[PDB]
């Protein structure tokens, strides 16, 4: 599995190994994000809540809450200042990391909002609900700006790229597609050979390609100008669970993603091959996350396990 990188890092290896284990939250960890500045790690769960770490000590910092159901997703501004959470009570919560006080409450889908993001400017959220829709609202005064009706299942993921020009979202009904933020016209629809549930997907960090999970045990990299599946990932298991995938660009050039056999897997991005596998979890992990300056893996836990844990490597 070595990956070449200059001169005399010619068979890079990542050695990810078990740094914290965080505890504290009451059932399934839904979704692990860190900070955009590096310095925190956010984690919800099906408890209603959110709890904040130190992203490089492991520190517990603070709980935040007031959703009224589980929580799906959560998603940090590029200041690391706010928070938004997609919950299971319909609405999306807007947070202040410093104080944990509720800012806005998005009201608007009528089923689970399942997973969201900010724009990288973070004045738009993006959500994507199990009522079959990609919301776009405004952070500043709360109002749902657009409603695409982006699917026939529920939506999966939603990401915007580099710009915010575009968003992807993925949904149970086997299709990626990509949306103009400006128009809120469909501009892609993204499917291969076959039509599996598609469980998770996002833009790459030049937001060039897009990474997708679907639920026959594979993840695929696609190039979205040309509408090519490029790469293709497996050795996992994923046939029943929306679980978090990502670019690991800090070191070598790796693609790392949970599992439902409790692993985290780390491919070779280019080659294909598996590099590691990180045992520790005791359930499904359901939420990986890369630190976005150090060579720092988060994982999170399905119910039996209810855990994060942190991992670094060298490279």
């Amino acid at each position: 599995g070595g990956q070449q990188m200059g001169r005399g890092s010619e068979f890079v290896k990542p050695n990810y190994a078990l740094k914290f284990t965080l505890a504290g939250h009451t059932k399934a960890v839904s979704s692990v994000k860190f900070s955009p500045n590096g310095e925190w790690l956010a984690a919800s769960s099906a408890d209603k809540l959110i709890k904040i770490w130190g992203a490089y000590d492991g520190k517990f910092e603070k709980t935040i809450s007031g959703h009224k159901l589980g929580i799906s997703d959560v998603a940090w501004s590029s200041d690391s200042n706010l928070l938004v959470s997609a919950s299971d009570d319909k609405t999306l919560k807007i947070w202040d990391v410093s104080s944990g006080k509720c800012l806005k409450t998005l009201k608007g889908h009528s089923n689970y909002v399942f997973c969201c993001n900010f724009n990288p400017q973070s004045n738009l959220i993006v959500s994507g609900s199990f009522d079959e829709s990609v919301r776009i609202w405004d952070v500043k005064t709360g109002k749902c700006l657009k409603t695409l009706p982006a699917h026939s299942d529920p939506v999966s993921a939603v990401h915007f790229n580099r710009d915010g020009s575009l968003i992807v979202s993925s949904s149970y009904d086997g299709l990626c597609r990509i949306w103009d933020t400006a128009s809120g016209q469909c501009l892609k629809t993204l499917i291969d050979d076959d039509n599996p549930p598609v469980s998770f997907v996002k833009f790459s960090p030049n937001g060039k390609y897009i990474l997708a999970a679907t639920l026959d045990n594979t993840l695929k990299l696609w190039d979205y100008s040309k509408g090519k599946c490029l790469k293709t990932y497996t050795g996992h298991k994923n046939e029943k669970y929306c679980i978090f995938a990502n670019f690991s660009v800090t070191g070598g050039k790796w693609i790392v993603s949970g599992s439902e056999d409790n692993l985290v897997y780390i491919w070779n991005l280019q080659t294909k091959e598996i590099v590691q596998k990180l045992q520790g979890h005791t359930d499904v992990v359901i939420s990986t996350a890369c630190h976005p300056t150090e060579n720092i893996i988060a994982s999170a836990a399905l119910e039996n396990d209810k855990t994060i844990k942190l991992w670094k490597s060298d490279c």
